[PDB]
């Protein structure tokens, strides 16, 4: 089950850490933090996933957002990740992300970074 | 205030409709639907925003996700929007989006579309 | 004809100016400059277009690159535009772009901006 | 030197093959083909690179375009890659790409895919 396979802890290639609960009606809730795992680097995340009949080994589409504000930092920024969960002994969440910074109208052209990250169940290094 | 300016109804250039509540601790909750506004085309959205001291007329960074599953449709897909809110008599939310479809491993190269949309407070046409 | 409709001068929403020649074997060659049109702001561009039988009023896919180095500036950056030409009395080139800056390995996460621009045949303002 | 380090053959993670010449005045010219290396899968590429003083081990920004038309195929599409070259015994070109398909006005929302690819000097597998 998708809900089952998604819920838990995921690590990117730099061991940033994604702790998520997949709810029965499509909610993703959790925390995004960085490898050393201090509250200083922990942020709320919220998103959604689209569970659908398991055919052709298709991944499960999902997305989430982190606003980069906690009790220690206010980066005036938010990232969204869009991707898919694929289950199995080598389960992965493959994503592309957008990071937008709060900017002036004149600097808004330069407000949005794009990148990618791949999450697995095993902490690297 | 950001929380105040964001909460409400927003329309893209095609009159797709975004109904959001901005919570005090950074949550975005609401519905994303399309112009004719039938429940058939209404989906849950969830996201986050980063409120920060109003300086240099900087926008407020935010993001949200829609998983394209409701009681009428299951598109096996999710979109994330990343952008910024700018307030005023011509308030806007400027976004870039990523749409990921659930795909096979062989088709995963072609899983993610990118685009943009601008939301305003006034319904077009 | 595509080759015919593309060749010439195009303007974005800020009147940045794109002067292109579409070659018979798919080449795009020209200059990208900014509204005031000084050599100081003029850069070489090169790209490709895919001419294909005119069916269903489909656009013509194309792309180009500008490296942000001329005799006046070296921004250590390059932009690529990917989009499509659509002909007619309101001809347009609709694009999405990626801007990459030369960065350190530690800063490479933050190396690539994304945006969009729409070009028309008529100089705005 | 940048011009020297870039010119040659590069392979992505699937062994698609990028054969490029970096010119003295910033041109990239070459062929993009797929692992088996048949003319059927070989396409022209053209782009630009921004050589700049070697400081802080910064990469060299570059971009290129392939229109997906050759004597065997006309995919009505073009891809642009935006990224940076980093030299050394483990030289790499890290990219993000945009693929645009020629579409109708109604389907133009869904015209552009985004992804990433990393090129190295050594053919995988």
């Amino acid at each position: 089950r998708d809900e089952a396979g998604i819920t838990g802890t995921w690590y990117n290639q730099l061991g940033s850490t994604f702790i998520v609960t997949a709810g029965a009606d499509g909610a993703l809730t959790g925390t995004y933090e960085s490898a050393v795992g201090n509250a200083e680097s922990r942020y709320v995340l919220t998103g959604r996933y689209d569970s659908a009949p398991a055919t052709d080994g298709s991944g499960t589409a999902l997305g989430w957002t982190v606003a980069w504000k906690n009790n220690y930092r206010n980066a005036h920024s938010a990232t969204t990740w869009s991707g898919q969960y694929v289950g199995g002994a080598e389960a992965r969440i493959n994503t592309q992300w957008l990071l937008t910074s709060g900017t002036t109208e004149a600097n808004a052209w330069a407000s949005t970074y794009v990148g990618h990250d791949t999450f697995t169940k095993v902490k690297p290094s």
